[PDB]
């Protein structure tokens, strides 16, 4: 005699993936935050092929990605050429 059980849910994302994407077939980092149905924040990615996927923001690899978007650090080397012409 089971009733209409409650469950844990969240938002239905057009689709997941069980393989890791490709870091350079990344197009762009689109963000579905708390409030839209996601209890968690969660990263859709657009890939260079238009693939339409969510997947979860802590993923090992997409650690890299979200590295990728801030700042890591800047260095230059402005020098003259040393151009020490010397026949004798």
């Amino acid at each position: 005699i089971l009733e209409a059980h409650y469950t844990n849910l969240k938002c239905r994302c057009s689709g997941v993936i069980s393989t890791v994407v490709g870091l350079n077939i990344i197009d762009r980092i689109q963000v579905t935050p708390p409030g839209n149905g996601c209890p968690k924040t969660e990263v859709v990615i657009w890939t260079k092929m238009k693939k339409v996927i969510c997947v979860n923001p802590r993923a090992k690899w997409l650690q890299r990605l979200l590295r990728h978007v801030q700042s890591k650090s800047l260095s230059s080397t402005p020098q003259a050429p040393v151009s020490k012409r010397r026949a004798a």
